[PDB]
């Protein structure tokens, strides 16, 4: 079947030129609303989120983890990294490096976490280890944007990746302890008031992270708390067809704007 809200969907991603993918979960029932749930998207620095849950878990075990230092180098600076460069020839904790990874979208920080995790793989590994058999990091920084369609690398659905910010948020992948601070990371992302975020209610709360990369790729995955009722876990994904297309952030807003409006 063809829901309103999936026609809406459909006649945004139309106006749009792109390609949109849309997950929803309502935690309250469970139910489900999917736009192009099982086609792959890049992931761009929405990854960024498995990165550090994947370290969070890793912390569990060792207690001091989080305030372990790492080295920052004048060669591990990338394209964007405006907390890194200012450590370079200093170090950051790896608490530090999941709050840049996750609240500004710095990428030298993403790349630590990864070394972390023992390249692209232990995020992948990490992933399977939580029952998310779509999801794969195959690339560092800046490489894992490129967003070329077609390209497996660097992926994942909506369907996979709203089920896995749900288990890592709201349920038992992580601890306690480091489910509450991946949620007290992602409430306070610095990027995200264009993308998901304008589209819903004001009152409702949000913590998430946005994704930006070629082909004009603008994404964004959220939790959300709305005013009067459980929870909800949104993933919006859109890529477009030209290799250097503008963002389009608004176009998530819209996708948020329908979901609301479905509700
Ligand atoms: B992540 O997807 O947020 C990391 N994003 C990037 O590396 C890219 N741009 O990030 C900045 C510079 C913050 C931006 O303008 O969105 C990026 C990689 S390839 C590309 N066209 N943009």
């Amino acid at each position: 079947q063809t829901s309103a809200v999936q026609q809406k969907l459909a006649a945004l991603e139309k106006s749009s030129g792109g390609r949109l993918g849309v997950a929803l979960i309502d935690t309250a029932d469970n139910t489900q609303v999917l736009y192009r749930g099982d086609e792959r998207f890049p992931m761009c620095s929405t990854s960024k989120v498995m990165a550090a849950a994947a370290v969070l878990k890793q912390s569990e075990t060792q207690k001091q983890l989080l305030n372990q230092p790492v080295e920052i180098k004048p060669a591990d600076l990338v394209n964007y990294n405006p907390i890194a460069e200012k450590h370079v020839n200093g170090t950051m904790t790896l608490a530090e490096l999941s709050a840049a990874a996750l609240q500004y979208s710095d990428n030298t920080a993403m790349n630590k976490l990864i070394a972390q995790l023992g390249g692209p793989g232990g995020v992948t590994a990490f992933a399977r280890a939580i029952g998310d058999e779509t999801f794969r990091l195959d690339r560092t920084e800046p490489t894992l944007n490129t967003a070329i369609p077609g390209d497996p690398r660097d992926t994942t659905t909506p369907r996979a990746m709203a089920q896995t910010l749900r288990q890592l948020t709201l349920g038992h992948a992580l601890g306690e302890t480091q489910r509450a601070q991946l949620v007290t990371w992602l409430k306070g992302n610095t990027t995200g008031a264009a993308s998901i975020r304008a589209g819903l209610p004001t009152s409702w709360t949000v913590g998430d992270k946005t994704g930006s990369g070629d082909y004009g790729t603008t994404n964004d995955i959220a939790v959300i708390w709305p005013q009067g009722r459980a929870p909800l876990v949104l993933v919006t994904y859109f890529t477009q067809p030209q290799q250097n297309a503008e963002s389009r952030r608004d176009v998530l807003a819209s996708a948020a704007r329908i979901i609301a409006e479905g509700l």
